[PDB]
């Protein structure tokens, strides 16, 4: 079998070979484990990003501001992305982390409920100042890389306090790959509003055999830097580690 040494250093060559500075944390039922090139990332708070999109979704389901069939149509008005421009459910935006139909979900459950239920939850340091629609991105609101991962074995396990079948709505719309038998659910994030710029991957590995495997990676994004940079170094890593 493979040291544990020789683990530390692929994974750290997957960080160091992309030119950032990260860490991604694996949970294994209690047991937290950090990898990377930047270890003390790991309980160092930074803006959430698009990984509150979880977060809101749930909020917004168990509140009944939405459901998971409705269309929320655009505008009309330009958006930062053209795949931004068209109709969607949740889901849908989702996966293509359309901040627009976030904040319309934000804005329907409003300030004060967002505020209790985001404290209720427990989440990061559970302030949102405000501004329901950008609370997110540039403060206040903050979370460790640590929380993240805690974040998502709770959701992984229905644990957290919404009812089941909301966190398994918002669950079903987190699927991102299968692996040989293993489904990977996790949502990505990129603050570009803070300096320096955050990148997530924050999810879970469900296995052929039904057990979950909770990760986060966070890392530091650049300008010359692909998205898809933090779904390489998270499926090399769980590979290295034979997760998936």
């Amino acid at each position: 079998h493979i040291s544990s040494q020789q683990h530390e250093k692929a994974i750290k060559s997957y960080f160091d070979e992309a030119q950032t500075q990260g860490v991604i944390i694996i949970k294994e039922g209690k047991n937290l484990s950090t990898y990377g090139n930047a270890l003390a990332r790991a309980n160092k708070e930074y803006v959430p990003a698009s990984t509150f999109k979880m977060l809101n979704a749930l909020i917004g389901l168990e509140n009944h501001k939405a459901t998971t069939n409705e269309i929320f149509k655009w505008d009309g008005k330009k958006r930062t992305y053209p795949m931004w421009e068209k109709d969607m459910t949740l889901g849908e935006a989702m996966a293509l982390s359309a901040d627009p139909v976030y904040q319309e979900l934000a804005r329907r459950t409003g300030l004060e409920l967002m505020q209790k239920e985001v404290k209720r939850v427990n989440f990061g340091n559970t302030n949102i100042g405000t501004q329901v629609d950008n609370f997110w991105l540039v403060g206040p609101l903050k979370i460790t890389p640590v929380q993240e991962v805690n974040f998502a074995d709770d959701l992984a396990h229905n644990r957290l306090p919404f009812k089941l079948e909301t966190q398994e709505e918002v669950k079903k719309m987190l699927l991102i790959k299968e692996v040989n038998g293993s489904k990977i659910y996790a949502k990505s994030g990129w603050g570009m509003g803070v300096t320096p710029q955050v990148g997530w991957l924050t999810g879970w590995v469900e296995q052929a055999n039904g057990k979950k495997i909770p990760f986060s990676l966070n890392l530091e994004m650049k300008e010359g830097m692909s998205g898809s940079i933090r779904n390489e170094i998270t499926y090399k890593s769980l590979e290295n580690l034979g997760i998936i």
